[PDB]
RNA sequence: UAUAUAUA
């Protein structure tokens, strides 16, 4: 059901809902799967949840980077409506070379248990440098840094603003 | 310094 559901993100807007099931269809079978397809605006989120009849599925669903039709994804586990709520997504820029992903997500943490933190880099064309998203388990924890402008990370002092519309 | 992720 719902605590089997994975989400699905990176996904090619030309990318259908079959080809998802048949590339995760690996993995075994899913329950149900929500590539969230937009028919009225024309255009898909380009995300998805999936979902497994067996849990297993998604214990190596995450071990697996996976790479759909010349695209890049992220299976994540489903966060449940209330916690989503508590949860929100902040802006990050001033990430350069060395900065490594890994250690973005360590260093937010200090100020937030961080849910989920990436560099996007959608067509590692640039997004993995220069700026970077980080998600919070709770919204206090992007305050932190609000008041914490500018943060001490590769000594060069990063700015951080609360999550913008892409306008 | 920007999301084809969190589904109106």
């Amino acid at each position: 059901k719902e605590s089997c559901k994975m989400f699905i993100g990176g996904l090619n807007w030309d990318t259908t809902e079959d080809n998802l099931r048949e590339y995760f269809g690996k993995y075994g079978t899913v329950t149900d799967l929500k590539i969230m397809k937009d028919p009225a605006t024309g255009r898909s989120r380009g995300f998805g949840f999936l979902s497994f009849e067996k849990p297993s599925s998604v214990d190596e669903v995450v071990k697996t980077q996976h790479i759909l039709d010349g695209k890049v994804i992220d299976p994540k586990r489903a966060i449940p409506r209330d916690e989503q709520d508590k949860t929100g997504k902040i802006f990050v820029g001033g990430i350069g070379p060395d900065v490594r992903p890994k250690e973005f997500e360590e260093f937010f943490s200090q100020w937030g248990t961080i849910i989920d933190a990436q560099l996007m880099l959608d067509k590692d064309t640039g997004q993995s440098r220069g700026f970077g998203f980080v998600t919070y388990d709770s919204a206090d924890a992007v305050d932190r840094v609000c008041q914490n402008k500018f943060i001490d990370f590769k000594d060069r002092k990063i700015e951080i603003k609360r999550a913008e519309p892409r306008h």
